[PDB]
């Protein structure tokens, strides 16, 4: 059903996020900076989002990096 | 990478089907993601499962009324 769908969708974006990961080197800078300039839609502050992100972006990327697309998926609860 | 963007365009897609046509769904990835809070520890998770009560109602209707390029540009997956 609908539920399915989204969970195979799902492990397809992450499959396809880990090997951008692996061979394009301006992906993950990219996505770090645009999440950072999302901060200032926040009224917590917006300095406090951009400090966290900063400082664990890396091994938030690596620990994903480590773990495998269903996985991720069950994680965030767009499968099971 | 131009994959990522239609992966996550047909993603959202289906998440707004599943959210239009499944009664439970919201109401499971809610919840779901609120006992992930128990991952950061015991004082950090509940500041972490009252930061999702008081997002949601907001994060899902915006994400309704928003189409699924806008919602992966947001996120930046796409652009
Ligand atoms: O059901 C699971 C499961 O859900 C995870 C895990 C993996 C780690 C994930 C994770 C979540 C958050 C962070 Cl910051 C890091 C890892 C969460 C899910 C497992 O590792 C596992 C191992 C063996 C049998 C079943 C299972």
């Amino acid at each position: 059903g609908a539920s399915g769908d989204v969970c195979q969708d799902c492990i397809q974006m992450v499959t396809d996020i880990q090997t951008a990961v692996r061979t394009n080197s301006t992906f993950v800078q990219a996505l770090v900076e645009h999440v950072k300039e999302e901060c200032d839609r926040l009224g917590g502050m917006a300095d406090i989002c951009k400090n966290y992100i900063s400082q664990y972006s890396e091994i938030a990327i690596q620990m994903m990096m480590h773990m495998q697309p269903k996985e991720i998926c069950a994680l965030v609860g767009f499968c099971d």
